[PDB]
């Protein structure tokens, strides 16, 4: 029944997106309850992009100095703090708007969905996943640094990012809700660069077994491998070795299907080692590892919110 | 700076979205205003699946057989219609979330963002485009019939899509809010099927753009060409010929980047006539079709509603 890269629905965190702007720069924070979180570095200026210190800056900004948006409508700040690497100021104005929200912390791999905004406006909303050099392959312009990647989870929304920089290379780095950094990166314009990337595994299985849950078995073989051998094979295509956590999770997908693990260990080994024959999978002629398992129990499982 | 696959936020429309259901069949619906829109073939039942005749069904039809939930919350129906292929039944509570609405008709290779709901509970969206033989490549399963497709211009939200069916194929079908349907396709369970398929030009030509402005500028070549002969090949390659609106319309992405159309007729000629050469395009190894140029021209200058 076709399958679809979908991102959750972006209804009510964008109630919660404001505006703010501070001297010349001007970008877009979060409003829950009565705190906005921003990024830390509007208070930094052209002139002290050389080499800031936050700590003045921070001692020397009034509450008037800075100016909140809400759409059209501006708040009133009654005093300010900072957190780590990012800054919450407390507005006297509460957020109707809030919803029920957890802040987590993301290890690589994992999926969520971005609401770009720019200038305080939501423009459009769209999966990514973290790659295991702590950056993310998303599309952002000048001026939209504050959007924040969340998760959807029945009624809890848990907030993974927020956007901060991007790299010279053309990927993006950002950090948690709470102010630490995902990866050796700083907000600074140094020597900042990320290291190698290498392809995931977990997602491209439950990709492979999300199209044979489609109808596609072109690929399908006979065989059987140990584990020591996919781990290899892994370490040599360049591919993120595989762990005893990473087979027993594919235990819904291999019970729901029939196919062993091992099988299709072979099958992808197969495939690596002698391309795709000019035969495309679900529309694509290259491995897509952006599907967690999760994903793709959710999609074909009709699991809604 | 990147370049991905997004969808319009499903803010506005989220709040619209209510479910029905009648006899021993659910489905979803929109209530715009103090009417509800759903598809015609609720009032059918497991037998009326071989030869149904509406009029009389709603002949028969009274208000109370009819039960509409809004979330958890059931209206009041004061009395029903059709129109065409749509049933509009007249629910005597307002929507206090209808949004300024168009209702407008699409033509093959527009797209737009469909929020797949079940259970009258949103589910995901995601961009899809109308391939010229009026289908379109969804993920919807069982009981998912009466998401509605949408396109947002600044304030006023168009509805152009309505899911309807799954064909045997594979691909779906679906009518325009007035009731019209897409292509050849009646809601009866007989012989139905569609057209052969061909892979639209212009979001071809777009895409191109897209990645030359992007930085990948590997295939641009030398060469110029006629229009006749692009079309010729285009015909030859099962690709929808080329007209003069379609290379005017490419002036802005043209002038924005100072590349004639017809180098990148050239070049997209020699692209299929030796395939990619084992080099890949924005992360993809074949040629993608659903970028139209306003989506292009729109991510590539960050307008925002």
């Amino acid at each position: 029944s076709g399958f679809r890269k979908m991102a959750f629905p972006s209804g009510k965190v964008e109630g919660c997106m404001v505006q703010v702007t501070c001297g010349t720069t001007t970008l877009n924070g979060l409003w829950l309850d009565d705190v906005v979180y921003c990024p830390r570095h509007v208070i930094c200026t052209s002139e002290d992009m050389l080499n800031p210190n936050y700590e003045d800056l921070l001692i020397r900004k009034s509450n008037h100095n800075f100016l909140v948006q809400a759409g059209n409508v501006q708040l009133r700040v009654i005093g300010h703090s900072m957190q780590n690497c990012v800054l919450k100021l407390k507005v006297d104005t509460a957020n109707p708007k809030t919803p029920k929200y957890k802040f987590v912390r993301i290890q690589p791999g994992q999926t969520f969905s971005v609401l770009a905004c720019y200038n305080g406006s939501p423009s459009g909303v769209y999966q990514c996943a973290m790659r295991p050099n702590f950056t993310i392959k998303g599309s952002f312009l000048n001026g939209s640094a504050g959007s924040v990647g969340f998760n959807i989870d029945y009624d809890c929304v848990s907030f993974c990012y927020m956007h901060h920089m991007e790299l010279p290379t053309g990927v993006h780095a950002g950090t948690d809700l709470e102010g630490n950094f995902y990866g050796p990166f700083v907000d600074r314009q140094t020597a900042q660069a990320a290291g190698t990337d290498t392809t995931i595994t977990v997602n491209v299985l439950a990709w492979l077994y999300a199209a044979v849950i489609n109808g596609d078995r072109w690929f399908l073989n006979r065989f059987t491998t140990t584990l020591n051998d996919f781990n290899l094979v892994a370490m040599k295509y360049n591919y993120e070795p595989l762990t005893q956590d990473h087979v027993d999770i594919l235990g819904p997908l291999s019970a729901q299907t029939g196919i062993a693990v091992l099988d299709m260990c072979a099958s992808l080994k197969e495939l690596l080692q002698n391309g795709m024959n000019g035969r495309t999978i679900l529309g694509s002629a290259l491995l897509e590892d952006e599907f967690t398992p999760f994903d793709v129990v959710r999609q074909c499982s009709g699991v809604t919110f």
